[PDB]
């Protein structure tokens, strides 16, 4: 019934990919980790860092909930799904970088310098711009240190209010099914599609698990692995 992550190999994911995929038995206390090397290289979380961001922003009120619409600027972007107007959670779903810089720049420079020490978040440095520092810039975070900062989230022992974990998860929900509910969110460095994210947790009827994926390739290809290792170990079902 119950998956055992000691048990686990996930070698053929990435046969053709450098990558490193970890994944935490939340009931067992359990951490698998394929590729030991990679899960502690920092690197740059890209839109990983909406999870955190949505956190501090909803917290000091710097929006109000999912709902918080801002207005597009009718600037065609890169992604078509971009070029709309946007709020806290359709900019999660479709990682409109747009709307999650003007965030960032209602939190200011002072604010989030505190937040990222609270939180241990990889490097904490913010000197690429208050916009910019998680886009292939300054901060830089290793999968496993995601894991640890994703792990405190699905246990909700965050400094945050409640209702604003709970706004950040439903957030996060990818695939809500009959038995298990899948939170994440991807990453992509845009420039060259070189780096890759796929973070987050899935709850099922046997538990909950925190899971990070890291690669060079897309956050598609991040996610996708990631969901091929959940089927074949049967914590995605239906």
């Amino acid at each position: 019934k119950h998956l055992n992550v000691s048990k686990m190999n996930v070698d053929d994911e990435f046969k053709d990919t450098d990558g490193t995929f970890i994944l935490h038995d939340l009931q067992k206390d359990q951490t698998f980790v394929y590729n030991r090397k990679r899960a502690n290289q920092r690197q740059t979380p890209q839109s990983t860092f909406k999870v955190v961001n949505a956190l501090i922003g909803l917290q000091v009120k710097a929006v109000r909930d999912e709902y918080d619409v801002k207005r597009w600027d009718g600037v065609k972007r890169e992604f078509e799904s971009w070029n709309r107007d946007h709020t806290l959670g359709s900019a999660m779903r479709e990682s409109a970088i747009w709307y999650y810089q003007a965030l960032a720049r209602d939190i200011g420079e002072e604010r989030m310098k505190t937040w990222l020490h609270t939180l241990s978040y990889g490097n904490e440095d913010i000197s690429g711009g208050i916009d910019q520092f998680w886009l292939q810039s300054s901060l830089t975070i290793s999968p496993l240190e995601q894991e640890t900062f994703l792990e405190k989230l699905a246990k909700e022992e965050l400094p945050f209010d409640k209702p604003v974990m709970k706004i950040v998860k439903r957030m996060m929900i990818q695939e809500e099914g009959d038995h298990y509910t899948l939170y994440g969110k991807t990453g992509t460095r845009l420039t060259d599609m070189g780096l890759g994210w796929f973070v987050g947790f899935i709850k099922t009827e046997h538990g909950s698990y925190v899971f990070v994926t890291n690669v060079d390739d897309s956050g598609t290809k991040a996610k996708n692995i990631t969901v091929d290792i959940l089927k074949k170990y049967g914590l995605i079902t239906s």
